[PDB]
């Protein structure tokens, strides 16, 4: 599925990620815009042999399971596969954990790069 802007902020306010660990729901639409695209089944691979998943480009050496990952954890105990549903509830669970775990949002390279700094309520301009 991919959502469209106001959609997805609806989307991620409902499941609680507006202002969750201090970060503001236009953070959350922008890293989304820059990693996915909006795109819930992007996946890209990196050079470390993991690959990307989802809307918020969830890993899976760390995060989820993709089965032919080395050293993977899955500590969101999830198929990377669900990360790439139509309903975003497994990534929202998911990212919530990884913002949780002492780095922020900077796990996500497209949000620091991107978004972090920038007037990122922008991404919800227009929305109800």
């Amino acid at each position: 599925k991919v959502f469209g802007r106001c959609e997805l902020a609806a989307a991620m306010k409902r499941h609680g990620l507006d202002n969750y660990r201090g970060y503001s729901l236009g953070n959350w639409v922008c890293a989304a815009k820059f990693e996915s695209n909006f795109n819930t089944q992007a996946t890209n691979r990196n050079t470390d042999g993991s690959t990307d998943y989802g809307i918020l480009q969830i890993n899976s050496r760390w995060w989820c399971n993709d089965g032919r990952t080395p050293g993977s954890r899955n500590l969101c105990n999830i198929p990377c596969s669900a990360l790439l549903s139509s309903d975003i509830t497994a990534s929202v669970n998911c990212a919530k954990k990884i913002v949780s775990d002492g780095n922020g949002m900077n796990a996500w390279v497209a949000w620091r790069n991107r978004c972090k700094g920038t007037d990122v309520q922008a991404w919800i301009r227009g929305c109800r």
